[PDB]
């Protein structure tokens, strides 16, 4: 059975997307003096028949996910009630926000160590292991998808498609789904084909934003129009394919494990239980 949502105090707009919006909300009676607070995902004002069919299939496929790396559904709203999903507020909010304000220790004003930036993306690893043993395809993993809580705690979602701040991440053609091409492997782009191997190259991307403190896009300086391109050169596979650069917080090493989720071949590209083990600990020695 579900959760009233009459105990729901709405307090701040989180994220927004094609059928739904998420609300930081206040629960009124874990001290006694502190409120609870939680995320609510609710159907946008302009939802339909459609919304409705497309938030219970979310319903379906959140309440299988339980991992510490990856967000939980705490509840749904009761029966009689609008349609509502609860999770936990994260306290830090999106990981692209979060780490973007930050700047690398200087070994020599908020600052991260290259230690942490570790942490943080072992984590990712850690929760896409879980979705990988599930054979779930996550499709859209960046740091825009990733949570922050308390003490650098880390939770993979996938919401606010439609959040202002990210709308460059997507490439939006009429009649076409909404894609984050500077995300996707050369497989997904030209023949639509999602798979681990392709969220294994997400990966890749993600790392590259947590080592590059979030400062700045993947192929920043190049059009859509060129990203896409560069997936036709590695489907050619006549060496003009280009790849992120290096970047200043990564050790050679690092990279060339990045380089490694960048496989022409979705075979030959690492999978995430051999990822996280390289981040918790190989990577720890430079
Ligand atoms: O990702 C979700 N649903 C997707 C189906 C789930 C999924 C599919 C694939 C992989 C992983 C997860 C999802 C749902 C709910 Cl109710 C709420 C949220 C957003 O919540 C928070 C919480 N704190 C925050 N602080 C600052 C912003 C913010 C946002 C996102």
């Amino acid at each position: 059975v579900d959760f009233p949502r009459s105990r729901l105090r709405f307090k701040e707009k989180l994220g927004e997307g094609q059928f739904g919006e998420v609300h930081l909300c206040e629960v009124d009676s874990v001290r006694k003096g502190h409120p609870l607070l939680v995320a609510v995902k609710i159907l946008r004002p302009d939802a339909t028949k459609n919304a409705r069919n497309d938030f219970l299939k979310e319903v379906k496929i959140m309440s299988r996910l339980k991992d510490p790396n990856i967000i939980r559904l705490l509840g749904v709203c009761v029966q009689d009630d609008p349609l509502c999903m609860i999770t936990d507020y994260m306290e830090n909010g999106d990981l692209n926000q979060f780490l973007s304000a930050h700047q690398l220790e200087d070994k020599a004003d908020p600052t991260i160590s290259y230690p942490m930036l570790l942490h943080v993306a072992a984590q990712i690893a850690s929760g896409m292991r879980y979705l990988a043993t599930l054979n779930f395809v996550h499709r859209d993993l960046a740091t825009r998808n990733c949570l922050v809580g308390e003490n650098f705690t880390i939770k993979i979602a996938d919401f606010g498609m439609s959040r202002n701040l990210y709308a460059g991440d997507y490439y939006r053609v009429q009649g076409r789904a909404v894609l984050p091409i500077r995300w996707m492997a050369w497989e997904c782009i030209l023949m639509g084909k999602f798979t681990t191997a392709s969220d294994v190259w997400a990966f890749g991307v993600t790392l590259w934003e947590v080592l590059m403190l979030c400062r700045a896009q993947p192929f920043g300086q190049l059009t859509d129009e060129q990203v896409i391109e560069n997936a036709g050169e590695f489907f050619r596979d006549q060496g003009r394919q280009v790849y992120l650069s290096r970047p200043p917080a990564c050790p050679q090493g690092l990279y060339e494990l990045m380089l490694r989720c960048w496989s022409r071949e979705s075979e030959q590209r690492p999978p995430f239980s051999q990822l996280h083990r390289f981040l918790a600990e190989d990577a720890l020695n430079t």
